């Protein structure tokens, strides 16, 4: 069947290991727990077609960023994750999207902007904001929580859907 090799990136903290947990296990980890390298497989079915969803969850540290580049080069799509409460993980999303161009030598890679902990009230990100930020990548903005699973399935079917159209 279909093998999709999906990356999730971002800063330290943002919820890419939560959101991916909520995904394959269906629970909401609260705990702290940074992760170095992992990588996660299920057989799903989206749309009629039986795939396998091959997702790598990567550091948010920098000192892991050699590893991070080995995995991002086998990498077909991409979840570029922030949280809508720390406004400097969205800045740093510019950073982790050229990363991602220079390892795929490629100006245009499946990849889905992803606002996560959208059950938080101290937003001190809009959407506004995001939306005109992928509007200028060209990227869906898919807002998400791994708390209460809203947008969980949502932005990882809209990768492999972005996949599907490349
Ligand atoms: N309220 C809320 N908290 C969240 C959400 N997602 C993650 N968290 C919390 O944020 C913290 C970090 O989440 P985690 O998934 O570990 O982040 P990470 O991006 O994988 N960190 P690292 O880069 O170190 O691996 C955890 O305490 C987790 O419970 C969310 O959607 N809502
Ligand atoms: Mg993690």
């Amino acid at each position: 069947m279909t093998e999709y090799k999906l990356v999730v990136v971002g800063a330290g903290g943002v919820g890419k290991s939560a959101l991916t947990i909520q995904l394959i296990q269906n629970h909401f980890v609260d705990e702290y727990d940074p992760t170095i390298e992992d990588s996660y497989r299920k057989q799903v079915v989206i749309d009629g077609e039986t795939c396998l969803l091959d997702i790598l969850d990567t550091a948010g540290q920098e000192e892991y960023s050699a590893m991070r580049d080995q995995y991002m080069r086998t990498g077909e799509g991409f979840l570029c994750v922030f949280a809508i409460n720390n406004t400097k993980s969205f800045e740093d999303i510019h950073q982790y999207r050229e990363q991602i161009k220079r390892v795929k030598d490629s100006d245009d890679v499946p990849m889905v902007l992803v606002g996560n902990k959208c059950d938080l009230a101290a937003r001190t990100v809009e959407s506004r904001q995001a939306q005109d930020l992928a509007r200028s990548y060209g990227i869906p903005y898919i807002e998400t929580s791994a708390k209460t699973r809203q947008g969980v399935e949502d932005a990882f079917y809209t990768l492999v859907r972005e996949i599907r159209q490349h």
